[PDB]
DNA sequence: GCGCGTACGTGCGTTTAAGCGGTGCTAGAGCTGTCTACGACCAATTGAGCGGCCTCGGCACCGGATTCTCAGGCCTGGCTCGCGA
C-alpha cells in the first residue's frame, strides 16, 4: 500500500469533524504497521502531494503541519 | 504553533499525631573560692636565613615531519512516483 492510499483510508477512516492532523496521520499510519520515524520525508512529501492534487482539502494550519479532509467532491471531477 | 496525554490541582471523608496543659525530675549550666602552672618581660648569644652573585640547563622557540579529524564528492542500494492494464 502505498503512503498516500493508507493516507487516504486513514483520513476517510476518522470520524474528525475538524479533520485529520499530522500527529493523528503518524499515530494512524504507526497504527497501520508504517515505520513513521524512518520515513517521515516521505509522509509529509505524499500529504503535500494529496493537498496539491486536491485529493486532500486543508483545513486547519498551513502546509504539512496542519489538518486535512477528504474532498467528496474532486473524486467525480477527473 | 499545534496536538497530545499525564501529571498536578481541588475538594472531601478518615485518621493521625501535633499542641496544650500539667507534673516530676535531676543533669548540668552558672557562680564562687584556691592556688598553681604558665606565659609575659628582659638580658645575652649565635646561627638561620636574607641579599647579592654566578652558573647552566629546563624550557621557550622554531623547523620539520606524522597522524588525526572534518569535510565533502561519488557510488550502491532500495523505495517511490507515476501511467497504463
Amino acid at each position: 500500500p502505498s503512503v498516500s492510499e493508507l493516507i487516504v483510508q486513514a483520513a476517510s477512516s476518522s470520524k474528525e469533524r475538524g479533520g485529520v492532523s499530522l500527529a493523528a496521520l503518524k499515530k494512524a499510519l504507526a497504527a497501520a504497521g508504517y515505520d513513521v520515524e524512518k520515513n517521515n520525508s516521505r509522509i509529509k512529501l505524499g500529504i503535500k502531494s494529496l493537498v496539491s492534487k486536491g485529493t486532500l482539502v486543508q483545513t486547519k494550519g498551513t502546509g504539512a503541519s496542519g489538518s486535512f479532509k477528504l474532498n467528496k467532491k474532486a473524486s467525480s471531477v477527473e
